[PDB]
């Protein structure tokens, strides 16, 4: 894997393992709409409850080491502070901005495809499917091939892509950024029998510890 | 015009004349990178200050309508008040949220289309445009036509779309939701030597006072 997947870890992993959280704490109600002084803040959890339950639930050693994952979050811009925006404008000396001039957080093309090679990924190396398998090309076998053709059609068996056009553009770009690879000559994605493999041979989601 | 018209206006035209005001006010730099207590709040207005700027510059009678229009705005979602957010993730209690779980503000496809085709209606009355012109086809006369592939060229010189196909696609969205039509309403949008029109008749974009 080298510099790239470290730094594509970097980038991804604390991302899908935020959102694995938020999911969570929907199902478990620890985000819900709050109120404080009448008004109502939606969708919102309680900093200091969110680190009792962190260790409540053994994903943070201590106090200390809880503030240091969510303060990760943080920095990635996974979450927010809420503060008390006024709803009404009014004729004071107040700092107002424009909601297309609000800070994003956009992701590279090569961040989009590695995480989306990497939902692939982890549904071929799954026992339900079966599309991974050793198989020869030119008198050679190679091991964890998957056939383009079938690769495609699988992609929109699934719902991944709508179309084999636009699935087609995606496996371009897999193969663009170093996701998938031909068994043997660098040679381009091509709608055949051909054989990929998966250049990228991505870890396992990381813990909230793990980050 | 029409119901349909009507509520794609509604929809559309305070969006338009909003960010139509958000780039004005960065060319004149009430719009800026501002410090407040050691703390840098990037591209913020101050509420008051663009009450006056909205007087002086004749878009608001009075303070009261000036406020009145920028309510508007911050009804829907074009601007809002900038709270300070701590950076520092805290054992505290205060609200957080998930990013994700942050309020949007979705536009559905036919608005998109309306605003789409209202952006390329005004390039194409520029006065250096000569797209538009009285054709003829199967010898019936039609006002304000366009060619299919010259409208395709345009699309792709112009930077509307990157590729001829996604150009394409782009016009096939314009006829689903009735902001184009064919001449004689016998064909779908076919890169070819066919006429088409405009459907939607577009108005002069709103002044703030009008929203």
């Amino acid at each position: 894997g080298g510099a790239q997947q470290r730094e594509l870890e970097r980038m991804a992993e604390v991302l899908v393992t935020g959102e694995q959280l938020r999911l969570r704490l929907h199902e478990e109600k620890v985000i819900k709409d709050r109120r404080h002084h009448l008004k109502t803040y939606p969708n919102c959890f309680v900093a200091k409850e969110l680190i009792d339950w962190l260790i409540e639930h053994k994903e943070a050693s201590d106090r200390e080491t809880a503030i240091k994952l969510m303060q990760k979050l943080a920095d990635r811009g996974i979450i927010h502070h809420v503060c008390d925006e006024h709803k009404e404008f009014k004729d004071v000396k107040l700092f107002y901005r424009f909601r297309k001039d609000d800070g994003t957080f956009p992701l590279d093309n090569e961040v989009k495809a590695f995480m989306r090679g990497q939902r692939l990924y982890e549904k071929l190396m799954s026992p339900e499917n079966t599309l991974l398998q050793p198989r020869e090309e030119e008198g050679v076998k190679y091991e964890r091939t998957f056939m383009a053709s079938e690769f495609l059609d699988w992609l929109v068996q699934e719902g991944e892509a709508t179309t084999r056009k636009e699935a087609e553009q995606l496996c371009h770009r897999l193969m663009e950024h170093g996701i998938i690879q031909h068994v043997s000559s660098k040679h381009p994605f091509v709608d055949s029998n051909l054989l990929y493999q998966f250049r990228m041979n991505f870890r396992r989601r990381r813990r909230l510890m793990e980050l």
